[PDB]
């Protein structure tokens, strides 16, 4: 079906955007790298479970990323507006990767709808989302940028 | 819900609906813009404040999606109505890059220094977004400045591309047949 | 000025005179090509040195790719409705990229397992132009299958991203850097 090769499509072309992300940091032994690594091969494993009534996939990475999510919130300061994408390259890749996450999302979720994909798909997708969020925040965090707010 | 979620004015909807889709590419280009203005290394340069603005009223054009016009209560108007200010505003700083170029005569591929390449980019996602929010805007639900802004917003990343292509000195590339 | 304000209302213009909304297929399939193009074209400066052979080959993909959209956005109906010409899409690109695809293939070592996207930044930016190829590829078979456009042109997408696919091998390779693999 088209409806899967566009799934499928999207989300190789989220991890294709992390990998670029992931090649813009300097220093090497920086944890969120493996994270991402990690994120890299769990979205070849999505890729997989979208081709087949519909296939099994292990639920762990969702909690592994929620509990990364909460790593990174708690050294953050608290965020209650719109940030404007920013905050650094690697911040900036982040969000970019983010959107195209969000849009694998909405690629996957008439698939699940329709019952020809596990629910833990979008549900790893839409966390995923989340993560890459708060993990562009902490980056430019640690860099030291301003993070800048508009609102009127 | 998972696979669903709302809209500004409660409607909850399936996360593939045109309106999601709409405010997700709306999204995307922002965040191109992004990291295209992360590309500027030399600071001071006034078209970093330029798209900033966009990126300002990008955000505003996500509010005004995300409240539809069929459900929009008084509280809401001031979303829905989408004053072409930020239009003018475009039209007047592609006038400024135009005096400064020189005549355009061929088409022009993607090229030119990184930061024009990333207005190329950042201009397919423009146009890409523009596609998303038509077919809300010919249905009735979000005003037509937002898809006039999208519009326009095309031919500013494009001469922003030539000028800073011309700033640092780099020659866009022509199309040549065959 | 360089905009006529005659898209402010939804509409735009194919290579027929016809007027269809801007979120047609063909204009969908237009503009995933000038997004695949304008992508090649930033991976195209991140060539550290110059005068490299694959850097002359992304820019002709890249006229090509024009080419592509000006035939997308002739639809072969319109043409028998407007007593146009046919509007055919010629060969020769596609058994272009075959040569070069052969000419990298052969020199890199051989691969079994699913490789990660990463290998430098040449390397993944040229994975990020073959996601986006590909994109281009599944909103132009639609098209075909209507009998709106070329086969060809469906074809040469399908071999461009094995080019892409081929070329990021073989910058990751002369980079020195490893493909990740899982
Ligand atoms: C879904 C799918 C995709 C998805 C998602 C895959 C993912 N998990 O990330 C997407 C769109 C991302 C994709 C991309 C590609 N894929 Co694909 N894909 C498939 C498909 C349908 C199943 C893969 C899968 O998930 N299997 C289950 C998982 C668990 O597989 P795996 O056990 O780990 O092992 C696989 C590999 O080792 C591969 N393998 C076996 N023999 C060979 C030989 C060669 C030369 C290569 C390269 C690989 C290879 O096949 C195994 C089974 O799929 C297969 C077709 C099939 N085999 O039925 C093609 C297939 C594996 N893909 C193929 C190709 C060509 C590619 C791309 C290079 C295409 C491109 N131009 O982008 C890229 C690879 C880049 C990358 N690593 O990201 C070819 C490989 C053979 C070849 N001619 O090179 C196959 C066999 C399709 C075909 N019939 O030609 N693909
Ligand atoms: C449409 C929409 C979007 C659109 C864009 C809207 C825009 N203008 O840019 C898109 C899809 C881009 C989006 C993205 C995100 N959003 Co959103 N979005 C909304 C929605 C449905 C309406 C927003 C809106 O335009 N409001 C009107 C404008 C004028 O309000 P405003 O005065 O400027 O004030 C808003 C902000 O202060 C926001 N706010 C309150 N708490 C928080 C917390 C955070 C972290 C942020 C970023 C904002 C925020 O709430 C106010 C009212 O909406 C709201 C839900 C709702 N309000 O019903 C969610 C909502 C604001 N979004 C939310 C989230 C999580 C996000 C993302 C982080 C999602 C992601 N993982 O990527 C990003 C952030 C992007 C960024 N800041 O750059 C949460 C925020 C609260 C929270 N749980 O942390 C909300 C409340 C949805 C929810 N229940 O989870 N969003
Ligand atoms: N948002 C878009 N996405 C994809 N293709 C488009 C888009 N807008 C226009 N096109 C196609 O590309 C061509 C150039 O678009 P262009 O923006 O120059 O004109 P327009 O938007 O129709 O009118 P205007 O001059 O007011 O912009 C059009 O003739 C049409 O083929
Ligand atoms: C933050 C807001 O973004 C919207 N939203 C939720 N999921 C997605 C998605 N995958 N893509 C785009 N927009 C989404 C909802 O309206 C949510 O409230
Ligand atoms: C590697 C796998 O990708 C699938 N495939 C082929 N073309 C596309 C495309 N444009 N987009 C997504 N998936 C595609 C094939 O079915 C093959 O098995
Ligand atoms: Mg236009
Ligand atoms: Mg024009």
């Amino acid at each position: 079906d088209d409806q899967v090769f566009e799934a499928v499509g999207t989300t190789d072309e989220l991890s294709s955007a992390i990998g670029f992300a992931l090649e813009l940091v300097t220093e090497k032994g920086h944890t969120f790298a493996e994270e991402l690594q990690k994120i890299q091969c769990t979205l070849q494993d999505v890729g997989s479970a979208l081709a087949t009534k519909y296939t099994t996939f292990k639920a762990g990475p969702i909690l592994e990323l929620e509990q990364w999510i909460d790593k990174y919130t708690s050294q953050l300061p608290p965020l209650t507006a719109f940030i404007l994408p920013s905050g650094g390259k690697i911040s900036s890749a982040l969000h970019f990767c983010r959107a195209v996450c969000r849009r694998a999302e909405r690629r996957v979720v008439p698939l699940v709808q329709m019952g020809e994909t596990d629910a833990n798909v979008a549900k790893f997708l839409n966390r995923l989302s989340d993560y890459l969020f708060t993990l562009a925040r902490y980056a430019a965090m640690k860099e030291g940028n301003q993070e800048k707010i508009y609102m009127k």
